[PDB]
């Protein structure tokens, strides 16, 4: 979390913001199964709550049940890498 802020530029983690906010409907800080879900379905895809559960558990480092901005930029820099 503290190398992916690093790593990347002031640009991408502005378009990063950007989309995690989309991801955010609640605004509350936070990535929920539920919001997950909901853009997933925008995707075209129908995913389980086990399966939007096992996403969430691969970039969650503090045991929340939810993504952060920070395990968000996380998921991208492992992402570029
Ligand atoms: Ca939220
Ligand atoms: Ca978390």
């Amino acid at each position: 979390q503290a190398e992916a802020r690093a790593f990347l530029s002031e640009e991408m983690i502005a378009e990063f913001k950007a989309a995690f906010d989309m991801f955010d409907a609640d605004g509350g800080g936070d990535i929920s199964t539920k919001e997950l879900g909901t853009v997933m379905r925008m995707l075209g895809q129908n995913p389980t709550k086990e399966e939007l559960d096992a996403i969430i558990e691969e970039v969650d480092e503090d045991g929340s049940g939810t993504i952060d901005f920070e395990e968000f930029l996380v998921m991208m820099v492992r992402q570029m890498k």
